[PDB]
């Protein structure tokens, strides 16, 4: 209220540690601010219900504006609610989706996916053009695209990363024609399920496979388990030229960071957890304040062996 400022701030919750940070970062603007916050989340992103009935919970104590980031789910209901309201909202991390938004989202505090993706297209286009240039239009190279689902975060960091690294190797002569994207949505983000996509991509099948979220990295992880020759479940050797698979990822959890330390992985790209939570606290508030907002993008670094260790990565990276 005017009297006592309140936003809330419903979160994916803490599966992921990611989402502490995010919650650093939202505190640190609430403070600033003059402005008290709630940070409301599921046990796990899969408990959709209880996304909804946070947020319902929320909505029903007036507050100054809502910062959301949504889980798979159907939130149109609540959203709807909140637009006859006016209350101010704004989307944070992957937002509010655009087909359920309603006009309703003035401005979103997020990672441009498809930039972030574009990243990993260039490192693999730089890793992998002379490789690829002994392919043959009949015998394509091939990459293979894990993309996490169908939702628009899915569909951002798969698309980022095709259409960037179809302009490099068509724009090379040398790559031109001799190469295949593989997109691959598992059918769940289970383990298994992923597991098993990677297993089609064993045995000399692919020059590299990118990682569009943590969840696919982990899957990944099922089946390749060291970057040593001659060991067991390794990548050297085991891409379509007898060369070494070149693997990139997206996000970090302990999982991947020990997989890039140890050389399985070479490298990833990472979001800016503490930026997505402060940059949304301070939409909200200017919102609530009847100030014009926009977009914000937050950005993504490339992160590997080289940097892993470095204090302004390791800050963006959790466990």
């Amino acid at each position: 209220s005017n009297a006592d400022p309140y936003i809330a701030v419903v979160s994916k919750g803490f599966q992921h540690k990611f989402w502490v940070t995010v919650r650093d970062g939202a505190e640190a603007a609430a403070k600033q601010n003059g402005v008290k916050i709630s940070f409301v989340g599921p046990e796990t992103e899969s408990d959709s219900k209880i996304q909804q009935d946070l947020l319902d919970s929320e909505i029903n104590k007036n507050p100054d504006a809502i910062a959301f980031a949504a889980v798979t789910g159907d939130f149109t209901e609540q959203i709807k609610r909140i637009k006859e309201k006016n209350i101010p909202l704004i989307g944070f991390d992957s937002g509010i989706l655009p087909d359920q938004a309603q006009g309703a989202v003035l401005a979103t505090a997020s990672t441009d996916n498809r930039a972030a993706a574009a990243i990993v297209a260039d490192k693999m286009f730089e890793a992998l053009k002379t490789r690829i240039a002994a392919f043959t239009s009949d015998n394509k190279a091939k990459i293979a695209v894990l993309q996490l689902d169908n939702s628009d975060t899915g569909i951002g960091r798969a698309e980022g990363f095709v259409k960037r690294f179809t302009e490099l190797a068509d724009g090379d002569a040398a790559t031109a024609g001799k190469y295949a994207l593989q997109v691959i949505v598992p059918t769940t983000q289970n383990e298994a399920d992923i597991a098993n996509e990677v297993n089609a991509l064993r045995g000399k099948s692919v020059l590299g496979i990118y990682l569009s979220n943590e969840a696919m990295a982990r899957g990944f992880l099922v089946v390749y388990k060291s970057a040593e020759a001659g060991a067991a479940n390794t990548i050297v050797g085991d891409a379509q030229d007898g060369g070494d698979l070149v693997v990139m990822g997206f996000d970090s959890g302990k999982p991947q960071l020990d997989a890039i330390r140890n050389g399985i992985i070479q490298g990833s790209v990472t979001q800016d957890p503490y930026s997505i939570g402060f940059q949304a606290v301070t939409l909200a508030y200017k919102a609530s304040k009847g100030e014009s907002v926009s977009n914000i993008d937050t950005g993504a670094k490339w992160y590997d062996k080289t940097n892993i260790d470095d204090p302004e990565i390791a800050k963006l990276l959790y466990e």
